[PDB]
């Protein structure tokens, strides 16, 4: 029993993480074989930041500007490209900890695992969700820039973020590996903020019956309701539209608790419309939205990562 | 800026996982040198659960009853002994993945964070807090049984924890590293509950603290009060009494904000009366108690804004 949020473990993305400094500038990089992958902001001073072009800025370094420390051991750059918002550094030492491994674009709505790192050591892991607005809701400090989101199959890592910048409201926002943002973004210092946000629906359902699994079923009741009339009430919450996608997804859960999906939302339709007077469902007074309904079935199933 | 629960990296506790097994009972040990530790509940059956004499059960085995599985490889198991609630087998290799460690028994309001493990493979990470009750609001399944808790402040890893088992209201119990339990709990199948739990009332403190450093004070307000009056008032609400100890500890979150330990409990006590009317403290509808004062100032930035 019981329902955190949970991380996948750690350690195969912690022993890819480098520091990576050049000129004032330093930052994470990743090391996977022998390329070191990091955001290509490093390579700008602050006044860079605004009006950067950063193929001639690129051209006046050598691979001797690039400082990278794996642990206490330097790293030689050996060559240097770009691919979109991603600096590659070539070193000359493959990194002998390299997983089995993916670069992946997720979708919103979507989890995943963000190893923070400061200085190329990990300080802290914890899960989150990539928002509809593209934005993620993650904890970072100055110095974080590289560091990475991720999820394990098996024991394949999947990379799916890699973390570049805070925007005004303290969100975050950053790229997948091969360097494009998620978002309406660009790596500079010019007005940005996140749009306006939605819950996503999908996952607050897959919540409700993680609650359910649980034991906590107070707010089920015996209505049901069409797609059609739920999608017009989460549309006045500002929750995301549900789909026959997202119905066919909580199949399983369903078929488990034996609460269909028009019958979950019915249960929804009544918590927005009604506020959970003075309870609470797994221990939160808000709905929670940044369970997958994939991250249900395998927290409450016990699935490994070895 | 943000404020999540956040887990220390996992993968020095990782390389420390094994399976183990004794007859039909499969469950999780901890390597470290040549000893692996586990719940001594691995030599029962579920019938001995009830009143198990372990010392009788243990006088039993040899060496070669204890299979241990570290990855793809079964390690040698060439010595036994029981250490109150925990059994220690010495194997025949040293785990060449041990990092630097320490065993460390917490008091309640402590954090940690815990590797959930089945079959000697880690399957999550999460953040948790020793409950003033003793149990832990885990998320565990059966087999789960000697998962760990741990802290890595700096590069050592203090183990701090070890799963035996699950109380009838889904609340987890278990043991420090040299095998007590934490609390008045037994490894035996009997009539135990977890007592009434209450508010970790330093923990809310540090967390307004924490609010307050990423840019949020809609909670403050004119008043003080005097730590008896805060305290008369707080158990009211199921918090746990608040010390000079948690004043004192709370002194390095006071001179950043500017905020008194006194005037902030000011704001608790307001905050318990009349409730959140609608607004959220840092993405939460509720009084968060699972951050520690040393949680904030380690996840925090050390600029108010
Ligand atoms: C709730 C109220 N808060 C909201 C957030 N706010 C704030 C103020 C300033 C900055 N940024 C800078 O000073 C320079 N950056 C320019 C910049 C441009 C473009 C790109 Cl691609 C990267 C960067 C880098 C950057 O954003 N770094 C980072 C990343 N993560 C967390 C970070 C946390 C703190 C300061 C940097 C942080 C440096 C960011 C956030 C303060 C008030
Ligand atoms: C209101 C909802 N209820 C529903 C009922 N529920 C519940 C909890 C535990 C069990 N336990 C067993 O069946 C056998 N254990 C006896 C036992 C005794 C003593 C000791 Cl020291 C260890 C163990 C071991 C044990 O507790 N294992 C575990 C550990 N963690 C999570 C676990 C999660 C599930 C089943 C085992 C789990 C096996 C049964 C039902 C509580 C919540
Ligand atoms: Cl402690």
């Amino acid at each position: 029993s019981g329902f955190r949020k949970m991380a996948f473990p750690s350690g195969k993305v912690e022993g890819c993480m480098v520091q990576v400094t050049c000129g004032t500038t330093t930052l994470n990089g990743l090391w996977l074989d022998d390329v070191v992958y990091c955001p290509r902001h490093v390579i700008c001073t602050s006044e860079d930041m605004l009006n950067p072009n950063y193929e001639d800025l690129l051209i006046r370094k050598s691979n001797h500007n690039f400082l990278v420390q794996a642990g206490n051991v330097q790293l030689r750059v050996i060559g240097h490209s770009m691919q979109n918002c991603v600096l590659k550094l070539k070193v000359d030492t493959a990194n002998p900890k390299t997983p089995k491994y993916k670069f992946v674009r997720i979708q919103p709505g979507q989890t995943f695992s963000v190893l923070a790192c400061y200085n190329g050591s990990p300080s802290g892991v914890y899960q989150c969700a990539m928002r509809p607005n593209f934005t993620i809701k993650g904890s970072f400090l100055n110095g974080s820039c590289g560091s990475v989101g991720f999820n394990i199959d098996y024991d394949c890592v999947s990379f799916c973020y890699m973390h570049h910048m805070e925007l005004p409201t303290g969100v975050h926002a950053g790229t997948d590996l091969e360097g494009n943002f998620y978002g309406p973004f660009v790596d500079r210092q010019t007005a940005q903020a996140a749009g306006t946000d939605t819950t996503i629906t999908v996952n607050v359902l897959a919540w409700l019956y993680a609650a359910v699994i649980n034991g906590d079923r107070w707010f089920l009741n015996r209505f049901t309701t069409t797609l059609n009339d739920f999608n017009l009430v989460a549309m006045k919450y500002n929750y995301e539209p549900l789909t026959q996608d997202h119905v066919d997804i909580l199949g399983p859960l369903s078929a488990q608790t034996g609460i269909a999906v028009l019958d979950m939302c019915a249960s929804l339709k009544e918590l927005l419309q009604n506020g959970m007077n003075g309870r609470t469902i797994l221990g939160s007074a808000l709905l929670e939205d940044e369970f997958t309904p994939f991250d249900v079935v395998r927290q409450c199933s016990g699935v490994t990562f070895q």
